[PDB]
């Protein structure tokens, strides 16, 4: 009778495992979700991207052509990948209603900064991660950037930088912590990044 529509463009910085699972959950999203689909991340799938390899992608493919290869050519929605890392240099490929930023490789929470304030002067909403570790059973939570931890590193960094409304989500354990990284635990990560992307989504209207 009465039907509804994708809305939105959503960036995921960041397409490793866990930002894999993000876009598969928001591409398989019907009746809502976002219209078009940002994929960026400059890494090649490897042999130990297992989550990856069971999809089919091969090694040395990157993992946005890899996604974005799942868009295939009757596909509804817009699935765009782009291959490089964010640099200072490119800041221009940041633009949406909802920004995600889920990304690993040394320090991250300078590039992630610049990432946040960039994206919220083009009136973006951003989301982010605060600790993805764990061994499987440890809580999801969700928390505003001014509500964060001051000890949990990630909202320690950015409070300091004088970020506002930026949504975060997290286990709470990390790099420093003993815990490794489990894939029911980025699953659960994922399910929930999924869910407040969509009501920050909705935020855009
Ligand atoms: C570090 C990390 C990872 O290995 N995997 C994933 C998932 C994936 O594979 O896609 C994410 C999201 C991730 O990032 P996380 O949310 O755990 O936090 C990243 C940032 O958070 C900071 N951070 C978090 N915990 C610590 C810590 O215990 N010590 C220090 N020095 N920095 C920390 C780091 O500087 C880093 O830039
Ligand atoms: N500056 C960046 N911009 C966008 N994506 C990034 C950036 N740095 C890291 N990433 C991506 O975030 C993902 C992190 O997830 P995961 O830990 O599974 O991957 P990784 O193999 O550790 O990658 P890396 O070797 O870059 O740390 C990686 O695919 C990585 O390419």
């Amino acid at each position: 009778e009465g039907k509804k529509v994708p809305h939105g463009e959503v960036t995921l910085v960041g397409a490793g495992r866990l930002g894999f699972r993000t876009a598969l959950n928001l591409m398989q999203i019907h009746r809502g979700g976002p219209e078009r689909i940002k994929v960026i991340d400059g890494q090649k799938v490897s042999a130990d991207d297992l989550i990856f390899r069971l999809m089919g992608a091969k090694i040395g493919e990157y993992k946005v052509k890899f996604i974005e290869s799942l868009a295939c050519d009757g596909f509804s929605r817009t699935v765009q990948g782009i291959p490089e890392y964010i640099t200072g240099d490119n800041l221009r490929l940041i633009g949406g209603d909802v920004v995600c930023v889920e990304i690993a490789g040394g320090d991250t929470l300078p590039i992630t900064t610049e990432i946040i304030r960039y994206a919220q002067e083009r009136g973006a909403a951003t989301i982010s991660t605060m600790g993805v570790f764990g061994i499987g059973e440890e809580d999801v939570s969700v928390v505003d950037i001014d509500e964060a931890d001051p000890e949990n590193p990630i909202a320690a960094y950015l409070q300091a930088e004088g970020i506002h409304e930026h949504v975060l989500v997290g286990t709470g354990k990390l790099i420093r912590d003993w815990e490794p990284v489990t894939p029911h635990v980025l699953d659960r990560v994922s399910e929930v990044m999924t869910a407040e992307i969509l009501k920050l989504l909705r935020g855009a209207q």
